[PDB]
């Protein structure tokens, strides 16, 4: 049933009624079915035109028609940040609550740059829920990357529906209204909430102008609007903040569309994995999916970068990432199998946060089995992990560092190194 | 009173025939007596395109001032409001009846920070009955002024300019000025500019005259003050007033060069660019003065007008589309009516629609703009602006409390009917 | 025909179903039997906004060709032209009578170098009176075709467009093509870029939308042929036309998926802009396509358009002002008559002002729009255009010797009056 | 020899304990009596990151030496071959039975530009038979040197390098130097860069580490010649050989600091990256050194090399794409063979493909790789290169008419088979 436009970055154009795009121009004084044109501004309107995000609607129901907003009396997101702690810290997966929450209601703030009532950089959430959203919802605060581990959603946006599965990515440009539906009854999987410059394709450097994720993989819905006549309830995200306003019609009642700021999907199976051919291990930037940019050249303000199946040559090497002190911070999750640099206790749903300065590095046991290996190709497969890595430091919520699940002694995964050093033997 | 043109130039002023040094800066005897100081408006170490600093030859230099104290009357030290998505909109402010100078009026309406951490933009409306009886300086940014009712004149230190409602003027961080109120009293406007010094907008295919033209921006010529006697200096320093006494005039500059000045600028002079075909232009086209970020094309804030001016677009939609923006949109009203809004926003008033709320032509507009029989139309006694910011602004606690603050602005929109029929395109 | 939209578009096309590699662009057996072959348009490392690759999937590789040899024929084979100065202007080509296809057509016009060490622009005028039954391709630029008399159906590798006066095309640089002239004969203008790539002007204060709309340029889909037998390929290259036989058609691509592509647009789509108050703006601000150069602001080329537009300028001489210029302007008219000539410049003619030659109206229109009663008033009717070049272009000899240059275009300002009174202000 | 390792390092080395003056460059009474002179690399106003110069401290100052005259004879006078778009290989060069040293024995392949005008690149192969008996330095460019038979002896200014086959050499312009052949033969590759130096790539999502590691090139420790006596030094000046006799030697400095110095790398040390997927990345993947333009993204020339390395792209065709290139492909061999091309092409020999010429795998490696059941695969024993340029290379006159150009290159491509069925996906 769902057909998709691909090409990221694309102007595209798309109308779920013949002629329902005005042609050869935005505003017509009598519109193609007597709907109203609305523009959605992405970015500001004076951005560089490879910079530039936005997207003409055709609408039944412009989007100012709308009663005024009120403050909900349920809010996931107001719990205050946790103490400060620069320890490395490890959680365990996030069980599913017992207790009716959608897809909005369900978000857990793991970490962020900054606290929820004045968003910036990233924030980090794991999401559960287990109800499809009765609702619309959109997100003044911050572009949306979905990345799911269990259950398949379908996200119905303004500008058509997507269904996303594990393994794949969604994304969703700030601002833009989306309904979220449960393929499978519940669904877990993690969200990174960016609050500055759109995610976008890293520069290649001398990757050249093909590899890692080909554009063409990217893929927007077409067209699709509703004619739901009844009580709808509008929710967005403000400040960190769940207001809402009760609309008579539905807000996804786009009948045709155009331009560049759009949600997408990805299959990450069709990462063009690029690495060593020979020895060493290369910087983990080189898996680099999606980033987000800061005014500071080559300092992102969050790179999305995956570890997936891929295979292993490096000769006379030591193969498992680097013992590592990193200037950004690191924060990974695991969507399945399990991850090359950990022996045990990272799982799917899982996730580890190595801020700042902090002393990382392969476990005790992968440390061993890597040094004794004897070396020839191999195949590294069935497996998905990824890190969210910032510029800033994020800081653990409260929730996260009281946490249940927050592992009691992950320190000991290194606790049993052992010195070999030999000064009389090269 | 004279001026000198010309946005951004080198200008050299002297009240006193020969009182700037010839062929350098800093002579060990300097005419007149006079003392040399400088004035850096940005680091030293700027590219020249965004140099600004002004040599000053004075009688006293600013050095010569006893310690700054609080003051107790405190007008920008209110809390922030709470959170709120909204869309807003106040009726104009009325004039208080308590004495009330230029700084001592100014309410705050909405900021991207809180005043004791001053960051990006903030906004206020001014409302003064008093001439100012003192001499003030604001440490925390550039001022971009906006008259709508009452003529001001402004003594700087590099001295006297005039503006009334048309017309801008911007004062830059810490240069002293005094404000006087010819009309009684006044309002207006007020953008603070935290970031980036204010300038012209990059022309593009615009090309290399239109819009804001540089010549028309005047600045004043050089005079002195020679009062003998107690005057109050004030600053505003993270948001509060401190004050000292001095014993002579602070506004004594005799002759001064340089490129950090205040200016004014008179908005019937802007060459309005618009469309010439077709449907309706984006309303960045009309800006007359923008504060840039490190982030190319990403303003700390752009300010916009909507002035009298042909529309001529054929099969179009006149009236600005229906919207949703990333950036903040806060509008104001010299005179006249505003095209988007058939009632509700009058001289002295304000809107603000925050980051992606939804916005546009309120239902009367709609109706009429359709049905309009299109032909070229001249818009005319009408001045309305936008001060767009690229951060959120959060009104003030003030600004959410105003009797002011209309209380049903989402009714402009309820009655957009559906006109939607699948049959027919 | 169909056409995909979009201008700068990673575009995917297939004219078998699933004939595109899925998740991959080369595979070890790759469907239906096909090739896979990258055309790199720009080196491998440019930013992604400034990247232009295709992926070709094709029955037989490029690759598969005999060596090139030199033809007897050599159209542009003809040297520069002297050293001229003056403004220059031309009538009509007139087509000539011996069979001349697409390629054998390009009369040499002016160009910034000689043909043997392409740099910059070569601007031609083309004249054809057969269609191409041979393939060519480019390897010196990019080609702006500019139609005047008659449609062109273009077989590419990407696919068939047609393109009629008041359209134009570009072909990227390397990529092959046949010319069909649907009424016969066909007259037209050609910018050869030998410099980066055409695109969309950045818009500065316009902001997101306007001038050309990304959404109305159309790029052709996907179209091979499979007629056997013995084809002509052409290539030119430092000038030359060189060829080879082949035994196949080159334009056996099946699918292709990229952004290195041909693609037309409607002139009649520009969304103009211009004055809604007073003066005359800038001609950079009807910019429908750029060449830029590694200075910032100063185009190699720069094309632009003088289309149907409302003038509404208030107490303005509405002409184009008196001008000279650093760049260098080469104009050309698609229909009607130009606002700045009343005679002498006719559909197919040519202008020609060079860095710093004195240009402007000539007496006629001076005169007249100095007199003349203001008020709104639609130019319609007409499509002139200019290929702004910041080298300088150098007329052929062909050119300099044309029986269609015109002997006294000095002459059409020769009446300027003085009107100067000191005493009147 | 000793070597001081770091690409772009400020080195410091001195010959004479404490012949380098500390804490100043330029001391009125120079230790050891020895002279300061300056070598300026780049402007001197260049941005840090792109600054080479050096500090000499030497016997006798450059400065001291007569009047260069022009040699008679003149390796480089030959003019450029014609126009000629086709690909083109050559087999291995032979040395020649004359006396030839280092400098005598430069054979021009292909240039961007005429000798007597550099620009851009400009490719040789050198054979020699004899060592160098006096001094050189090319004031036309730096110089890129790749080893294919024969270890050279390098003696230069800052000290004494030696390299051999599968290692690289730099000299910088300017710098003197004397060519030693320990094997009493030498061939070899040159690419003489006219514009902006040298050196590691951006290396992207690469990060931090990988491709040519800076810590693997290594530039000589000071070292210097006392004798007098007679000694020849030749410089190479638009393109000319010039030359002028001295009574001592010109590699007389005994010591020095900076960053402007000849420097080599063995290129078995390129830590390679590639697929460990699917799919061919694009070969600047395998970028050694690069000459950028003012032109981001595209280089004067990248040097690329193709080197002993894994191949496990799965379900791909793993040899080169076909392609065509706006850029100009010059190809190399130091040893082994080259996966694209079965035979034909030899250590010693070269390929041009110039700008959108058709290249890609020979008929005989495009079967077997299509046929091959897909299984990790380690490349080995082989080292190719390319020096690959933005502007044309024009072969020379003596390379088209050279015995060693190959006939029938065209023909490796003749045997490609149509595959295509359009009924079978
Ligand atoms: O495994 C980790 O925790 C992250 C990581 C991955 C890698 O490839 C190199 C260094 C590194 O810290
Ligand atoms: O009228 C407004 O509120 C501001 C506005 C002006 C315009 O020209 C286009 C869009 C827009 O929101
Ligand atoms: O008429 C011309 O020759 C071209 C031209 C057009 C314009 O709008 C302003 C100046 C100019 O030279
Ligand atoms: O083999 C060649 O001639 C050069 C070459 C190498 C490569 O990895 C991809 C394309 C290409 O043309
Ligand atoms: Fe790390
Ligand atoms: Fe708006
Ligand atoms: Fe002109
Ligand atoms: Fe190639």
């Amino acid at each position: 049933d769902l057909h998709y436009l691909s090409g990221f970055g694309n102007e595209f154009a798309s109308e779920a009624l013949p002629g329902a795009l005005p042609v050869g121009q935005n505003s017509p004084q009598k519109a193609p079915y007597g709907l109203y044109a609305e523009l959605l501004s992405g970015t500001a309107f004076t951005m560089a035109r490879s910079e530039l995000r936005r997207t003409w609607l055709y609408r039944i129901r412009p989007s100012a028609l709308h009663p005024r907003f009120e403050r909900l009396a349920r809010q996931p997101l107001g719990g205050p940040l946790g103490g400060i702690n620069p320890n490395r810290l490890r959680w365990s997966p996030q069980p599913i609550p017992a207790e009716p929450t959608d897809f909005i209601e369900g978000w857990l703030p793991m970490a962020a740059n900054a606290g929820a009532e004045k968003p910036a950089g990233v924030s980090i959430y794991i999401y559960r829920a287990n109800r499809s959203m009765e609702r619309v919802f959109f997100n003044a605060d911050g572009e949306l990357l979905l990345v799911p581990e269990q259950g398949r959603l379908r996200i119905a946006t303004e500008l058509g529906v997507m269904e996303v599965e594990p393994l794949e990515i969604a994304v969703i440009p700030r601002g833009m209204k989306f309904r979220v539906e449960l393929l499978d009854g519940q669904a877990r999987g993690y969200i990174a909430e960016n609050h500055g410059a759109p995610l976008r394709l890293p520069d290649l450097g001398p990757i050249g102008s093909n590899g890692l994720a080909n554009p063409r993989d990217f893929l927007t819905p077409v067209a699709h609007y509703e004619e739901a006549e009844g009580p709808v309830q509008l929710v967005q995200k403000f400040l960190g903040e769940h207001w809402a306003c009760e609309l008579q019609h539905s807000p996804l009642d786009v009948v045709a569309w155009h331009g560049s700021n759009v949600p997408y999907k990805y299959d990450l199976r069709r990462f063009n994995t690029i690495g060593t051919v020979s020895f060493d291990h290369p910087d983990p930037s080189i898996f680099t999916v999606l980033t987000s940019p800061t005014s500071v050249h080559g300092m992102a303000n969050m790179d999305f970068v995956i570890f997936p199946p891929r295979w292993m040559v490096a000769e006379n090497t030591f193969r498992p990432p680097w013992f590592h002190r990193n200037l950004m911070n690191e924060f990974m999750g695991l969507i399945n199998g399990a991850y090359d640099a950990k022996a045990e206790g990272f799982l799917p749903g899982g996730a580890s946060l190595h801020g700042v300065m902090s002393a990382h590095g392969p476990d005790a046991e992968t440390c061993e089995k890597a040094i004794a290996a004897d070396l020839a190709p191999h195949k590294i497969d069935n497996t998905m992990a990824f890190m969210f890595e910032t510029s800033q430091v994020l800081r653990p919520s409260l929730q996260a560092l009281e946490c249940p699940q927050l592992q009691a002694d992950y320190d000991s995964c290194w606790a049993t190194l052992p010195s070999t050093f030999n000064p009389n033997r090269r």
